């Protein structure tokens, strides 16, 4: 669900899921897909990606057990929906951090309705 | 959809609705409801209440139509979901505008797992 997402992004980047990214570029946040404005928002369009395969479950609202270990997310869920949701959340909270170096404020509150259309997934 | 509420929301706040509303309190933005810290988080917590009242329709992604007739928010909406989704946009967007006097700046992007456990709708 969107809560262990937002668990993920703060432990793997330290900032707040919502601040940094409710609404960076055209892909992280609310609304959909766009064009990638950069690295952080190729981030937020492949997770979305990862979100429209699950194609046995429900993303925004089914619940997950993962844990913290080493510093590492371990996604230990036994349902493989699940299990594939968590490792989409994993995926991007890792990509996230891995990208604060060009992260960009100007792209933080982003017009995403002005937004390039975005390839098919 | 989401188009709508956030133009809704700049039409009367004059505000933009993700920098300012997009993460605040317990209850605006993403992951569900809390117990709100003042008015405007209750706006949002309320808001929560009234979508899930809805009769079968999307909040985040159906469209519908409504009009700013001097300088206020009028669904013509005659689908009888998308109406009352149109309802219920309009009645947080007047809400957090009623309660701007009170907007606590500490309060946006308030970390939500600080948040204790909603009463039920
Ligand atoms: C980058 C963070 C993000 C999403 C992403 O991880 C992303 N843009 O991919 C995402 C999201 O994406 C899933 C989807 O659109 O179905 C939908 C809604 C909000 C979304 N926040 C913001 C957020 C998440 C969790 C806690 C607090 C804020
Ligand atoms: C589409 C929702 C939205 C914003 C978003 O959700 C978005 N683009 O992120 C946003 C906005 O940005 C959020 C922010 O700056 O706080 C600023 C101003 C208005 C904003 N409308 C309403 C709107 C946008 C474009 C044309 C007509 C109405
Ligand atoms: C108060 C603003 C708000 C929501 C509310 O109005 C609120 N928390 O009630 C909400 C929201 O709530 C509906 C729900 O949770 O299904 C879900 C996702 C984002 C939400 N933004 C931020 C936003 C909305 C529209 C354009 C730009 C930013």
């Amino acid at each position: 669900s969107l809560f262990e997402l937002g668990k993920m992004i703060l432990q793997e980047t330290g900032k707040n899921p919502a601040k940094s990214y409710g609404a960076y570029g055209c892909n992280c946040g609310v609304l959909g897909r766009g064009k990638p404005k950069d690295a952080t928002d190729r981030c937020c369009y492949v997770h979305k990606c990862c979100y429209k395969k699950l194609t046995g479950c429900n993303p925004k609202k089914d619940r997950y057990s993962y844990s913290w270990k080493d510093k590492t997310i371990v996604c230990g869920e036994n349902n493989p929906c699940l299990k594939e949701l968590c490792e989409c959340d994993k995926a991007v909270a890792i990509c996230l951090r891995e990208n604060l170096g060009t992260y960009n404020k100007l792209y933080r509150y982003h017009l995403k309705p002005f937004c390039k259309k975005a390839d098919d997934c």
